[PDB]
C-alpha cells in the first residue's frame, strides 16, 4: 500500500520501472524486449483504492519515440493492480501509428498483458 | 497543434498541454459516468512525427479520483491528432474498474471519442 | 418486426445485405470497398429486444475468404440497432489475423463503424 | 482441429462444428454474466489457412437470448485457432448490451479468453 512502486515483467521480456507518486502519478521507465530501447511511461492510478478485495485501477502510457529511435506510435495501458503473495498488474492495451486518412481504418491495435513481480 | 482545450462528442472537455519533450498534462472534465469536476491527467505524444500525411500518436489517462469524488476506475485514451483546416483527435478508450478476480471480465469498457476544438451540435 | 433485414452501407464504401431470421439468425454477404470483394456474413441479434427505449444487441462475423481471394483473418462486429427515420447499426470491431505466437501481439485491429440504409 | 468441445479459463463451454465452407455453428455456455443453459452461436473461420506457421483466423457470435433469459446483449469473439502441442483458441471479444442512446458510452464491454480442450 502501495505495492506498485517498482519493477515489473511482462511474459515475452518487456520490463518497465515506475514510481507511484501519493498523488496519483505513475512514472517511469519502459524497455521494450540497452538505452536505445528505453521509453518514458507516464500515467495516473488510483491513489486511495478500495480494500474490499479489488484491484487498484490504473493506465499509462508509452509514445515509442526516445532519442535513438521513433515508431510514430503510442501504446496506452489499461489496467488494474493486484497486490499479494504473487502481485500482478493485469492489462488492455491499444497501440495506435500514426496514419493517414485513408489508412486510419488500421491505425489500432489491441492486446492484454499480464506483468508479475518476478521474471516468469 | 495539440495544446488547446479540446470537446469529444458527448461534451466532456479535455485541456491539454504538450510539452517540447513528449510529455502531455492537463485535465479532463466529463460529460457522463461516476465523475464530477475536473481531473488530471497524464500522457505521451510524438514529438517528431512523420512527415508524409500521416497524424500524431499519442495517449493518456485519467483515474476519476479527485478531491471529491472516486469511481475506483482509470480511462485511458490511445489516438492520433489530424492538423489541417480543422484539427482532431481521433480516439479509442479503455475503462477498468478495480474488480475481485471472480468479476475481472467484466472489468473493461472500450469506446470511442473523437475530439475537436468545438463543442458538439 | 426487427428492421434489421435489408441493405446498410457503411461510411467508407462497404455494403452488406442480411437477412435477420425469427429466431435471432443474422445472414447475408458483405461487400468491401464486385463478387471478388463479396464475403459469407453469419451472426446473431436478439430477437425480443427491450421496450424501454434500448437498442437491438447483435454481432456478426466475416472471415476474409472467398472463392477468389484469401486475407487470412476475420472481422467480427458487436453492437447495437437503433431504429427510427434515421435508422443505424453502430458497431465496433476486432479483425484478427493469422500469425505466428512470437507476432500474436499484433495479430488484432480494433475499429468502429457505423451503418446506415442510405449511403 | 477446431471442431470440438473447448473450455475458456473460467470454465465457460464452447462446442463448436467447423463445416467445409467455413461456416461454425454450435452452442456457447457461459461460466458467469447474466446467463443460463446453452446459447446458440454461429460464425466463420478460415478453411484455407497459411501453412507458414500462421494459426487460423475465426471468429463467431452469441446473442444472450435462449428459452430461458434474454440479457438484451451479445458477445463476439474474433480470434485464432493454434494447433500446438495442446490446441488452442486465443481471443480478444466484445460484449455489446442493448442501450438507450445517452448510456451507449458505455455500452461495450471488452476482454480476451483462451479456449482448450482441457477444462480448467
Amino acid at each position: 500500500e502501495a505495492g506498485i512502486t517498482g519493477t515489473w515483467y511482462a511474459q515475452l521480456g518487456d520490463t518497465f520501472i515506475v514510481t507511484a507518486g501519493a498523488d496519483g502519478a505513475l512514472t517511469g521507465t519502459y524497455e521494450a524486449a540497452g538505452a536505445e530501447s528505453r521509453y518514458v511511461l507516464t500515467g495516473r492510478y488510483d491513489s486511495a483504492p478500495a480494500t474490499d478485495g479489488s484491484g487498484t485501477a490504473l493506465g499509462w502510457t508509452v509514445a515509442w519515440k526516445n532519442n535513438y529511435r521513433n515508431a510514430h506510435s503510442a501504446t496506452t495501458w489499461s489496467g488494474q493492480y493486484v497486490g499479494g503473495a504473487e502481485a500482478r498488474i493485469n492489462t488492455q492495451w491499444l497501440l495506435t501509428s500514426g496514419t493517414t486518412e485513408a489508412n486510419a481504418w488500421k491505425s489500432t491495435l489491441v492486446g492484454h498483458d499480464t506483468f508479475t513481480k518476478v521474471k516468469p
